[PDB]
C-alpha cells in the first residue's frame, strides 16, 4: 500500500479573470411587463362575514400568470379586552390567513377540474419551504416558533414594523400587510381594525413553488376558480396569550364584516423572440392527501414545565394505510384537533418518539431520540429551529425563578410550537428495496407517534396524529386546450436501473 | 391527447462521491498580496472643517488596486442637547457619510478625465445592491428603515454594538468604525465625539460594483482625484428624534473641526503565472444621470397617522425627457427638497401610484397599488422591505394607544421612510417593441408619481420627484496608456435578434 | 484607438423556459437511512465530575458514519449566587462545551492511530467556518462578541429560546440543548441544572468540515477512541458577567456530577445502487499545529475605555519558528493565559499592528492597521463582525454617560471579544515566489504582535502569542484496511507551472 499521486493545480484571484472582448458580452432583455395585471371580481358579491361560496370566472386568452392572487379586506372588530390596554406588539394576524380559510378549492382549466385543499396545503408548505420563497407567498408568511406568544418575546410575530426584528418575518401590523385601527376612546373594551391581505393560490395546479419565476398557463378558454370561503376569526386573526379580559368573559369575541375579495392576475401576449410554444407544457404540481389520521383525548397528570422525562408519554398509533403507490415524501404532526383559544397559536406536540411499519418491516425508528428526528425533518426540509421543533420549555429560568409562585409558573412557561416530522421512504432503510419512491407498488403503513403536550397538570385536550403524503404529480398541457394530470408512476426495476446522480 | 413519457433518475447522496485520485486535486495558489497598501496624502492640507476642494496627485506604476479608499478623521462637537442626556443607542453616522459628502469628483488616469457625483451615486445604489457588498464599501452601510429614528426601535441604526441585532447593519459607535467620547461633565449640554470612517470611493471609473474582487487598473502614469469637498454636519452626523433639546433651542448645533484625509490603493506588480495581461481590459463603470426634476409644497391638511385612505393624494409630473438612447433601468423617488431637521433620515415619500408616459404610449401602471410597485422595483434589486418602501405608519397600535393623549399622536408615529421605484424598459409592455435596453433610439418619457407625505395635519414641505437613469457604460483601457469610455450602444434590429439566454 | 465590438445577447425570463418532455426527469431516491443509528458505551464508567480519560473500543463492520457525535449528560450545581436572583437570560453553556473539555484525542482505525487537540482544532475553526455548518456540529455553535455578556445585550448568547434574536445562534436554556433546572427555594444561593450535549467530535480523520454530507469509513475492525476527558466547569459552564456574588465571595463554586457520556455512530451495509466502492478512498483531513507561543504579563496603566490611541499598545514577539514546509494558512491570536473569572468569555486580546518576519523578507504587514487586518482575516474565512475583531469599546455612550459615576465605567465598559487574524503564504507578497502553499521547502518565520487588553487601569493578566499553522493532510483508506495519512507536498516548480483556475 502507498498513497497514489495527485494533480496539482494554481488557483488565483478572480480579480486576474480580464473583462476583453472574447468574454465580455452586452445584454438587452425582455420579461413579463408591469403592465398586465388585471382584477378579476366574483361573480356574485363574497359573503360580509367572509362564509360562504366564491367564484371566479373569467376566460383569458395568450398566457396567464403562474401564480394568481387572491386579495381579501374586512373589518376584524375584537371584543371583551379589558379596560385602556395598550395592545402594544399584541395584535395582527395568524400564518397565510387566506389559504387558512379555505378548506377546499376547484379550479377549472378548460374542462380540467382540479380538486385540493389549500388550507391542509399550506399547513405542511410552511414547514419546508425557503422562508424568502414563502414571503412571497404571503405578507403573513412567518410561523409560530412558540405555543404562546407574549408582547416582550423576541421573535413574537406581531411586533410591529418599528418593534420587530425583521419585518418582513412579523405578522404585525405596520409590517407587508395594509391596515387601519379605528379611534380608540378612553375606557373601551374593544377595537377595530380594517385589514388588506394580498396572498397567493395555494391550489392545483397554481406554480406557488416557483413563486420567484413561475411557469405560465396559456390560452385559457375556461378559467374558473371556485372557493369554499372560510374566513372566519380563528383562521385570520392574532392575538397575543398576555392581552387581558374583561371580568367574567373566557375568551375574546371577534365579528369579521366588510369582506370583499378579489382575484389579481397577469395576462400578455407571449414574445416572437422566444420562438414557438411547445404542444405539451409540464407544470409541477404535487398531490398533498392525509393518508391517515386518529385522535384521543391527552390528559397530563404531571407538570409540563417540570421534568421532561416525567412529562406524560402519550401514544398515537394509526390505522393500517393502503396505498396503491409509493410517495416521494410523507409527514407526520400531532396537533391540537379542538382549539381551546380561537386566537392563539397552533398547538402542536413535542413529538419524542416514533415507530413505523411498511409491510412486515416493523419498529422503525423506535431506537431514535429528538435529536436524531430533527435531524432527520431538517433533511427533508423543515424549515424551523429545535427549540420551536422539539417542544420543550423555551423559558426555564423564568419559570424557576422563585419571584414567581407556583400558581403563576405555568402562566410564564413557554413551550416550542411542536414537531412536524418530514420522512421519505429512502430514510426508513427497508429490507425491501423494491419500495422506492414513485414505484407502482402497492405497500401497508402504519405509525405510532410518542409525544408530550403543553397543557397544565389536571387538564387535557384532543390531539390528533396526522400522516400526510407528498406525491410527485404533474399537470399537462396540450396544445388543443386539453388538460391532464397523473402521478410519475415507475416499476421497481426501472428506478433502480435508472443512472446515478450523486447531488 | 396523452401524457409524454419522462425518463428517470436515480438520485443519491453526495457522501457515496468517494473521493479518489480520479477526482481529487491539490491547490496551492497566488493572491493579491496585503503587503501592497499605500497611504496617498493630499496635494495641499484639507479645511479643518472638511469644506472645500481637494486634490489627490500620485502616479502609480504596474497594478492599482480598482477600489480606492478614502480614509477621514475629525472630531464633531453636537451642541444644544438636554442636560444629562445619556444619550444611548442616540448618536451616531448618516450612511455612506464620506460619499454622501462628495456632490462632484473628477478622477483622471493617463489624460482621460471621468466627471461624477458620489452623493448621487451612493444614494441610487445603496437601495439596489447586496447589503453584505455594501457593507464592503463602507462601515455605515444600512440604510434607514424609517423616516424617525427612536432609542428603542429594534433596528435602530445607531445602537452601540452591544445592543445591536447585527453589529455589521449599524451605524452606531462601538459597530464598524473607530469613534472615541470626549469626557462629559455633570450638567453639560454639549458632546464631543472623534470619528475615523474608511470608505470606498464610489466614482467613475472605480470598481466599487465588484468590491469582493475588483479588477485593477495598470500603468498609471497620471492618476489625480478631484473631490469637492463637502464634509457638513447634515450629510455626516446622525442624531436620533427622541434626543431632548435645551429650551429655546430649534434644532441641534454642529461643528466638524481637525477634519483630515487620505486616499487608501493597494499597488503591486503582476505575478509571472497569470501569463500576458491583455491589450484591452474592459470596466463595467456604469452612467448614472438625473433624467428630471420637478418640486412643489405638499401641505397635509389631514393626519399621516389616520385613514391611510384620506392621507393627503400629492400629484408631480415631471416635464418631457428627451434622452438619444433607451436606458436599461429607471429609478423614482419623491423626496424632501430642503431638509427640515438637519441630523434626521431622509424623508421619502410613500409612493401609492406611477403614471409612466414613453413616446405616444400613455398611462403605464396606472393601475398598479403599492403591493405592485414595491414588486416591480424588488425584482430590480431594491434592497429594503415593504414596511419602509410603502411610507405607511409603521406603529398604528402605539399611536392609537389611548394613553397617549391627541396632542402627542404626531410624536409617537413613526412611517416607513419612503420608496424608490426602480423599472426597466421592458417592465413598461410598450407597443413599440424597438424601445429596447441598450438601443440607439430616441424616445420622450414623462413620469407622473402620486404619493404621502409624513408631515402632520397643517404643516408641510417641499418635495421634489426625481427621475434617474441607470445606463450600461464601459471604461477601455489600452495597452499604450490610453482610457476612453462609451455608451454600449446598438440598433433595436440588432438586440432582437441575438442569441437567447433564459435566465 | 477605438473600441472593439463586443457580441450581444437577448436575455428572457426562465419561466419562458418551458417545462417539456425534452428538460424534465423524475427522480426516485436511495439515503443513508435514518435506522442505522448505534449507541456505543465506553469499555469502562465514564468520571462522574468529567474528569479522567475515556475509552470507546467497538469494531464496527461496512460502512461508518464519517462524523460520529460524542453525547454528554451530567449535573452543573453553581454556588455563590446572590440569594433570591432571576437569573433571566444568564446562565447557558460556552461554545463547544464538548471538544472544548478534549485537550487530547487518539483515534486508532485498523492499527492507524491519529492523535489531535480537539480544545485546539474548534477553537480556531470556529472563527473561519460557515456559521450553518458550525450549528450542524454542535448545539452550542455561537461564538461570543464580546468580552462580558450582560442579561440585556442584544446578543446575549445566554438569552433563552423565547428571548433570543436567533435561538439556533443562542446557548442559552430552551435552545438546541436539552437540560432542566433543578426547583429553587425563595432564599437559595445555589441552582441545579441538568444538561444533555449532542456533538461532533472534532479530531482526526473526523469529517467536521463536511458536516453536511460527510463520507463513511469503510470496514473499521478495529476502531478506538481515546479521550483526555476535562469536562469541567471552566470548559463548559457559561455565567453572565452581571449575575451578582454572596458577599465575601470572589467567583462562583461550580461542581460537576453524574456525568455519563457514550458515542453515537451510524453504521450501514453500502447499497448495491452506487456500484463497486473504490480500492483507496481520500479523506480530507487538515492538520492543525501550535507553532509558536510566548508570554508576558501584560500591566494597564490608562484606562482601556478611554482614548483609544492611549491604550497601552503590548507587544509579543515570537521565537523563530523552524518549519520544513509551507502551510497553507497561518492563525495568529493574543489569549489571556490563566482566565480570571471561570465563566466568563475567553479574553482575547485586540490587535493593532502585525509584523511577520519570513527568512530575510522582514516588516511585512507593519504599515497595516486594525481595518485591513480585519480584510486580511475576513478573505481568509474569519466569520466574526469588526466590532468583536477590534477589542475597541463597544459601548461608548453608555460608558460617557455622566449618571455613571468614575468608579462604576469600567463595570458599564464592554469590549470586543478580540482579534483572530487567518493569513496565507500568498497573502505576504515576499520576494522569495518559491514560498508557495503545500511547497516542501524549509522556512523561518517571527512574528510580532502589537495589542491592547481589556483589564482595568492598576491591574493586568498574562497573555500568551499564539501562532498555528494549518497544513494540507490527506488520509487515505486503502482496500485491506490499511490507513495512512501524509502531506500532500510538492516542488515549487511543480506547483507554479501546474494550470491556472482563477476562482
Amino acid at each position: 500500500n502507498t498513497p497514489p499521486e495527485l494533480d496539482t493545480v494554481l488557483q488565483a484571484p478572480y480579480a486576474y479573470n480580464w473583462p476583453t472582448s472574447k468574454n465580455v458580452k452586452i445584454a438587452s432583455r425582455i420579461g413579463i411587463p408591469y403592465s398586465t395585471f388585471q382584477t378579476i371580481q366574483p361573480v356574485s358579491d363574497a359573503p360580509n362575514n367572509g362564509i360562504g361560496q366564491i367564484t371566479f370566472n373569467q376566460p383569458l386568452g395568450n398566457l396567464t400568470g403562474g401564480a394568481p392572487r387572491l386579495r381579501v379586506s374586512f373589518t376584524a372588530e375584537i371584543k371583551n379586552i379589558l379596560a385602556d390596554s395598550s395592545l402594544k406588539d399584541q395584535i395582527g394576524l395568524k400564518s397565510f390567513p387566506v389559504n387558512r380559510s379555505i378548506p377546499v378549492a376547484v379550479i377549472n382549466m378548460n374542462g380540467k377540474t382540479f380538486t385540493s385543499y389549500p388550507a391542509q396545503l399550506i399547513k405542511l408548505h410552511q414547514y419546508n419551504a425557503d422562508p424568502l420563497e414563502l414571503a412571497l407567498l404571503s405578507p403573513c408568511s412567518d410561523v409560530d416558533e412558540y405555543n404562546k406568544i407574549k408582547a416582550v418575546s423576541m421573535n413574537n410575530p406581531y411586533r410591529q414594523g418599528t418593534e420587530s426584528t425583521d419585518s418582513r418575518m412579523s405578522r404585525g401590523l405596520g409590517c407587508n400587510y395594509a391596515y387601519y385601527i379605528h379611534p380608540r376612546a378612553a375606557g373601551s373594551t374593544s377595537v377595530k381594525i380594517d385589514f388588506v391581505v394580498d396572498e397567493a393560490l395555494v391550489a392545483n395546479p397554481t406554480q406557488y413553488k416557483n413563486i420567484k419565476d413561475p411557469v405560465p398557463f396559456r390560452n385559457l378558454n375556461t378559467f374558473k376558480v371556485i372557493l369554499d370561503g372560510q374566513f372566519k376569526p380563528e383562521n385570520m386573526i392574532g392575538i397575543a396569550d398576555d392581552v387581558k379580559l374583561v371580568a367574567g368573559k373566557a375568551d375574546f369575541e371577534v365579528d369579521i364584516t366588510g369582506f370583499k375579495i378579489n382575484m389579481l392576475v397577469q395576462n400578455w401576449v407571449a414574445p416572437l423572440e422566444i420562438g414557438d410554444i411547445p404542444k405539451t407544457i409540464i407544470y409541477n404540481t404535487p398531490l398533498i392527501s392525509l393518508e391517515g389520521n386518529i385522535s384521543s383525548m391527552c390528559l397530563n397528570t404531571k407538570d409540563p414545565y417540570g421534568i421532561p422525562g416525567e412529562r406524560n408519554k402519550h401514544i398515537l398509533t394509526t390505522h393500517s394505510m393502503a396505498m396503491n403507490n409509493v410517495p416521494s415524501m410523507f409527514a407526520v404532526m400531532v396537533s391540537q384537533e379542538t382549539p381551546t383559544k380561537k386566537f392563539a397559536p397552533d398547538q402542536l406536540a413535542g413529538i419524542i418518539g416514533l415507530e413505523i411499519k411498511v409491510d412486515s418491516d416493523v419498529g422503525i425508528f423506535r431506537e431514535l431520540e429528538q435529536q436524531q428526528l430533527y435531524e432527520l425533518s431538517s433533511s427533508n426540509g423543515y424549515n424551523k429551529r429545535f427549540s420551536c421543533f422539539s417542544g420543550a420549555l423555551a423559558n426555564g429560568l423564568t419559570v424557576a425563578d422563585p419571584a414567581v409562585a407556583a400558581g403563576n409558573k405555568f402562566k410564564e412557561a413557554i413551550f416550542g410550537a411542536g414537531s412536524v416530522i418530514f420522512f421519505r421512504p429512502s430514510d426508513l432503510g427497508l429490507k425491501d428495496y423494491n419500495v422506492m419512491a414513485n414505484a407502482n407498488k402497492s405497500i401497508n403503513m402504519q405509525v405510532q407517534a410518542t409525544f408530550v403536550t403543553p397543557e397544565a397538570a389536571g387538564t387535557g385536550a384532543h390531539y390528533k396524529l396526522e400522516v400526510f403524503s407528498i406525491r410527485d404529480n404533474l399537470t399537462y398541457s396540450f396544445e388543443d386546450g386539453t388538460f391532464m394530470d397523473d402521478l410519475t408512476l415507475y416499476t421497481p426495476d426501472q428506478l433502480l436501473r435508472s443512472p446515478l446522480k450523486l447531488t
